[PDB]
């Protein structure tokens, strides 16, 4: 439908902004999939002398991938997640972000175990993560129970899919996928979690507007070298330098009316902004007790 054509163009929009992120070497080819894939014809053994080229090679495709990050700015980018509906389109819009395999495995494919552990804000309710020493089903039903109660104010209300939207296995794989379709050069340049000093800090927000179901989950993401090329070259490879962070905000919004009229929910939005309106409701967020 028009709502998966939109999130297609989202995504397709997203890769083609940052596209001078993924320029091509003097040779044609990314130079971190070169690298990869010399290692394989090579057998492990690149002689000394390609070793060298390709170093030489990679160090000027670091310094090109940083010159045009900063010339992107800090700009907030927005689009659709979805990418489980149209698994063609967002491996097309993958090609050059990520490896091959991780791109030909993103299209394909909740709460009761992972939800203990999230800590979350249900209106104006902080409900933590459970602790080793409390009941995980006590803290479930405490979180369900919430969930209803924000609509009341059981089996009659979408308590399960609201609350599905913070579990991160529903968020995680889609913010990474945003990330990646800006940030990242297949084999130079990878995404992953960022360290975060305060989970809780981080908890989703889950607000009744009207009659709508407002989760936001934010989320913090590192750039980095990608570790298997730099430890092919034989580099210096400290796992804790970034060449960014990346703030995240994953919206999702459940329209009670549409639900009970059977009509058509909107599909997440993700937001995305590269640190030096997504920063107000990250201030918004941190703020909370
Ligand atoms: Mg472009």
């Amino acid at each position: 439908g028009a709502m998966g054509s939109e999130a297609v163009r989202s995504w397709r929009g997203a890769a083609e902004a940052t596209s001078r992120l993924r320029e091509r070497g003097c040779d044609g080819c990314l130079a971190g999939i070169e690298v990869q894939q010399l290692f394989c014809s090579q057998s492990a053994a690149i002689p000394e002398h390609q070793l060298k080229e390709l170093n030489i090679k990679i160090d000027s495709a670091l310094q090109a991938y940083k010159i045009a990050l900063e010339s992107l700015g800090h700009c907030e980018y927005a689009m659709k997640a979805g990418f489980h509906l149209n698994p063609k389109a967002i491996e097309a819009s993958l090609q050059g972000c990520c490896s091959e395999a991780e791109a030909q495995q993103t299209g394909r494919r909740p709460m009761q175990c992972e939800l203990p552990t999230v800590p979350v804000q249900i209106g104006s309710h902080f409900l933590k993560g459970v602790s080793f020493n409390e009941s995980a089903a006590d803290n479930l039903k405490l979180k369900t129970h919430t969930m209803l109660q924000l609509m009341k104010e059981r089996d009659d209300f979408p308590v399960t899919e609201v609350l599905n939207q913070v579990c991160p296995s529903t968020w995680r794989g889609a913010c990474k996928t945003a990330v990646q379709l800006l940030f990242g050069q297949a084999g130079l340049v990878v995404v992953d979690t960022a360290q975060i000093e305060n989970k809780e800090a981080y908890a989703p927000q889950i607000s009744l507007e009207g009659s709508r179901i407002v989760v936001q989950v934010p989320s913090t993401w590192c750039l980095k070298e990608d570790p298997a090329t730099m430890s092919l070259l034989q580099r210096s490879l400290d796992p804790e330098k970034t060449l960014g962070l990346v703030d995240v905000l994953y919206t999702a919004v459940l329209d009670l009316n549409r639900w009970r009229a059977g009509r058509e929910q909107a599909l997440p939005c993700i937001q995305i902004q590269l640190q030096r309106g997504l920063q107000k409701t990250f201030s918004k967020l941190t703020s909370r007790f």
